[PDB]
């Protein structure tokens, strides 16, 4: 039989230190070495700990683990917001002859700082103009919380056609990123001299403007 | 980490038959035993297969599995939507007693036709470089199912470091959009002959390239 029990979630304030428990049986944990993984959903679990308390290269000293009898624990000291993820444990099951995983624990980092987005406007590429297409991308990164507004303007006047904005999603650092793209004609691109992306986040607005070519 | 390669999506019409491959070295799969996991964005993985092919007692017979040295594969002979979950392979033992997970594969039952993505590479503007920065953007659009894997190189060398990739999202045409950006310094940029963006999508792999020509 089957699994290693983990509390569903954990909760901590930045700089604090949270403990993740893993319970098992004597066939698995009791007798064999434990392993802990961090999982972003869609990346592939990343090994943190091996052989009960060994750290994998790239793993920080903020994460330490141990095993007591039939129980194992992971301690995150210095809770950072990039730490908000899922943590799974594992150990070989002698009687079951398999690797038996933990139920998974998701750490919630309460009261994360507010991060006003960084805005970057990309004008139509060459590759794409000498291909007779024109797309502008307004990259919106490093924001928190994760809700923003986007508005496009052309020569000051509202661009109320051709825009596509992406729902924000988490970046590795636990901050959001999104994009807004406007498909125009190379015809349209040229005829204008100013294009602009305006992003509103938490009572603050930033606008970046782009103008038909500049440089070599 | 440095693990198992799995296509991002696998998908078919109801009652169809779907295959999910898993690729590695003659160190992992290629030598070890491979296990398969089933993961809904609900708490825990769930072993379908163990010791290459032996079905986890109680798993449905619509699940078959095999290995052949380098590769491995799990066939879902009975595609029904309760199968619409992520799937993971795992080899076992590079450093001792650890799981070596694959990238995960998302299975979707086609609700619309397959659509290869349109990839577009955008180099820095003159403007952001005049400001002493450089960010390339890789726009990924018009693709279905909703899942991709993006990789960046610099003179045919993987760029792991400093790339973020957005989670796919449903735009106004009913197809998905995503974007991945690579943050550099204005000289980290110009010290390389070019940068390319590579998107893998249910069979198809597209690679776009770009060179520093911005007021160069």
């Amino acid at each position: 039989q089957s699994v290693l029990t983990q509390p569903p979630s954990a909760s901590g304030t930045p700089g604090q230190r949270v403990t993740i428990s893993c319970s098992g049986s004597s066939s698995n944990i009791g007798e064999n070495s434990v392993t802990w993984y961090q999982h972003l959903s869609g990346t592939a679990p990343k090994l943190l700990i091996y052989e009960d308390n060994s750290r994998a290269s790239g793993v920080s000293d903020r994460f330490s683990a141990s095993k007591s009898g039939t129980s194992a624990s992971l301690a995150i000291s210095g809770l950072q917001p990039e730490d908000e993820t899922d943590y799974y444990c594992a150990a070989w099951d002698d009687s079951l002859d398999v690797a038996v995983f933990g139920t998974g624990t998701k750490v919630t980092v309460l009261g994360q700082p507010k991060a006003n987005p960084t805005v970057t406007l990309f004008p139509p590429s060459s590759e794409e103009l000498q291909a007779n297409k024109a797309t502008l991308v307004c990259l919106i990164s490093d924001f928190y919380p994760g809700a923003v507004t986007v508005a496009w303007k052309a020569d000051g006047s509202p661009v109320k056609a051709g825009v596509e904005t992406t729902k924000p999603s988490k970046q590795s650092n636990n901050k959001y990123a999104a994009s807004s793209y406007l498909s125009l004609t190379p015809e349209q691109w040229k005829s204008h001299r100013s294009y602009s992306c305006q992003v509103t986040h938490e009572g603050s607005t930033v606008e970046k403007t782009v103008a038909p070519t500049e440089c070599s």
